[PDB]
């Protein structure tokens, strides 16, 4: 009803050129008013990509994109006022050979004083050309060699192996990778990751200077990291060592899904992880059943194919007795939003959306009183209710500019005056925004930024630094002048992936190192907790194995199966004898609102939370590309992908995080 004349309507010039992108906003409170939304993108001479302007700032006279391209239409220059201007170039085979990034302007020049330029290396004839190393040269500095690659050559023994034209060597930020050897169908069965020595200082830097590798393998520490990988006929993986020792192991039905997983600890005896998984005629999951005689039933709707069940349960005969742990139910509009969700265990969330399916209001409960959302999450409450009347209802409303920017979320929880309203200030010149604790003039909001777009400050005494990729480097979270911090740094692979993590707290020294390996996480706490967590699925079931340090309270080599939501949320533990070990819900961008286990103790060992994605101590959620901000609904940084889903490059999965996820960040 609120949707009618609300189309979507594309703009066209006499070249076949979309000039002109119309949207229909209307809010269900007042469905009387229509505003039409009109995204413009301008066309040069040659028919190519020129300008692009959202409704917001085309009012203003601001630019929100300008291209230069060459004579095909390839994009050379570019000017953004979320990701700032960048300059990029490939070569006559295709390959890049140059960009250059985070580049500002004020003077009105471009003002290349913190520009980034990173240069990509080739074979040079008459080799193939594969791509030999990778240059990253910040404005001022000197240029360190970040990337280097090392190809096997024709010998019997790399044919045996498999090797012969394969990167054999991968020198990265973090170190080294070594492909040892490949399947017969094209697939890596064993890789080896060596750190670079010290990367506990954040001041060491890769630089892989010259073209020996007896040089640089000097510079590494000396522990192998060796992931070992076994495969079907059909190059499936079928089982995997750690690089200590432990296994997995999956199993095939006769359409090739995964029918059952395994697990062996290193010492240990094989133990079922996933005992018998079904799959519905569309290929997607139905009943999964687990080591734990837990069992998930998921239903949908025979129309569309859309998840309207999600049912786990101990089921009956069950060894802890036949109860339903979850049992959501999901009520869509016909274009497929979710306006409603149900638990069975009368607990409801409704949701209404705008006419553009943006995230207007949410109910739903919370543990009151909790306070304002913040960084933070609330304390835990343990034991597990036996009563509901511990929770209470709230009801959040969301606001939200021309240009998608969120700009306000009204929490309102009447009963135990629990109400507060987060303000979100935007730029006028740009979709950068920030937490009004942090300034509440538009004016002063994109200072807080690089010229990328990378936030520089999280909250009010806590600061943020970038690498040159704009990668996250580090979390400023207690500042002490000089020079004892709380922070917590990162490391990432030359896939940008992160491999390291390491947080310091001032007590000597309160240190805590997480190494991120292929199906393992390497933690550490020292100020000494030694733990190796085996992660499961591809990550669904966790399993907490002490070498050091095992709390009193938790039996080691504890088994974790996570149970999610449409939006694969993390939700439920359950431990091995299929009893509830933890809870947790969210509100609908990100935020905690209901956190309790059955000890304090299980609680510290739960990472994983929101969208099936780590939350760090800083409240931070690491996506793999970009953090994500839960309590301002919005990114950390610009897409680094750019304007693959649209203008602004700080909205989060188009304001409706109910229906849609994000993958990566990128
Ligand atoms: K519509
Ligand atoms: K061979």
């Amino acid at each position: 009803q609120l949707f009618s004349k609300t189309p979507s309507v594309t703009v066209f010039d006499n070249r076949g050129l979309s000039v002109r992108d119309i949207a229909y906003r209307r809010h269900p409170d007042t469905p009387k008013v229509t505003e039409e939304c009109i995204t413009y993108h301008q066309f040069d001479f040659r028919g190519f990509l020129a300008q692009s302007l959202d409704p917001r700032l085309n009012h203003k006279e601001v630019t929100n994109f300008s291209y230069l391209t060459d004579l095909n239409g390839n994009i050379i220059y570019t000017q953004s006022v979320d990701a700032g201007n960048t300059l990029v170039l490939n070569d006559t085979e295709g390959r890049s050979v140059i960009a250059m990034t985070n580049i500002s302007r004020e003077n009105g020049k471009d003002d290349l004083s913190l520009a980034v330029t990173r240069t990509f290396q080739y074979e040079n004839a008459p080799l193939p050309g594969r791509p030999l190393s990778v240059t990253e040269q910040v404005n001022g500095e000197n240029a360190r060699i970040t990337e280097h690659f090392v190809y096997a050559g024709n010998t019997p023994q790399e044919k045996n192996l498999n090797l012969a034209g394969q990167c054999v060597s991968y020198y990265d930020a973090a170190g080294l990778i070594q492909t040892d050897s490949v399947s017969l169908t094209g697939k890596p069965l064993s890789v080896s990751r060596k750190l670079l020595k010290n990367l506990d200082d954040t001041n060491i830097l890769a630089d892989w200077q010259g073209n020996d590798t007896s040089a640089w393998n000097s510079l590494l520490a000396t522990e192998i990291y060796t992931t070992v990988t076994r495969t079907d006929a059909a190059g499936a993986v079928l089982t995997t060592i750690d690089a200590v020792g432990n296994q997995q192991r999956v199993a095939f039905d006769i359409a090739g899904q995964l029918s059952a997983s395994w697990l062996t600890l290193k010492g240990g005896q094989e133990q079922v992880i996933i005992k018998v998984l079904t799959y519905s005629a569309a290929g997607q999951k139905l009943r999964e059943e687990g080591g734990n005689g837990v069992v998930t039933t998921y239903t949908y709707e025979a129309e569309t194919q859309r998840l309207i069940g999600i049912k786990t349960e101990r089921p009956n005969g069950h060894a802890a007795g036949a109860k339903v742990l979850q049992d959501l139910r999901y009520e869509y509009d016909p274009v497929g939003n979710v306006l409603s969700i149900t638990n069975d265990a009368v607990p409801e969330n409704a949701y209404r959306y705008d006419s553009l399916y943006q995230l207007v209001s949410a109910s739903g409960r919370e543990v009151a009183g909790a306070g304002q959302q913040g960084s933070d999450l609330p304390s835990p409450l343990v034991p597990l209710p036996s009563d509901s009347s511990v929770y209470t209802n709230y009801t959040r409303t969301y606001t939200y500019d021309s240009a998608g920017n969120l700009m306000r979320i009204r929490h309102s929880a009447p009963a135990t005056n629990n109400n507060y309203t987060l303000n979100i200030t935007v730029s006028e010149r740009s979709n950068r925004g920030v937490m009004s604790s942090l300034t509440e003039n538009p004016a002063d909001v994109d200072a807080l930024f690089t010229a990328s777009g990378s936030q520089k400050c999280l909250q009010q005494g806590q600061s943020l630094i970038w690498t040159p990729r704009g990668e996250l480097r580090t979390v400023l979270l207690v500042a002490r002048g000089e020079t004892a911090d709380d922070s917590e740094s990162y490391r990432y692979d030359g896939s940008s992936q992160r491999i390291l993590k390491i947080s310091s707290q001032q007590t000597s020294a309160r240190v805590q190192r997480a190494l991120y390996l292929p199906g393992l996480e390497w933690r550490t706490m020292t100020g000494a907790e030694n733990l190796q967590v085996i992660c499961i699925g591809e990550a669904q079931v966790r399993v907490l194995h002490w070498e050091s340090g095992k709390p009193d309270g938790i039996i080691n080599d504890q088994i974790r199966w996570s149970y999610d939501n449409l939006t694969c949320s993390s939700g439920l533990e359950v431990d091995g004898d299929g009893l509830v070990i933890s809870m947790e819900e969210y509100y609908p961008y990100g935020g905690t609102a209901v956190w309790a286990a059955r000890s304090h103790i299980e609680t510290a060992y739960k990472t994983v939370r929101y969208s099936g994605k780590e939350r760090d101590a800083t409240g931070l959620y690491y996506y793999g590309f970009r953090y994500y901000q839960p309590w301002a609904g919005r990114w950390l940084s610009a897409d680094p992908a750019g304007t693959v889903d649209g203008l602004n490059l700080y909205r989060m999965v188009r304001n409706n995080p109910l229906r849609l996820t994000d993958p990566d960040g990128m």
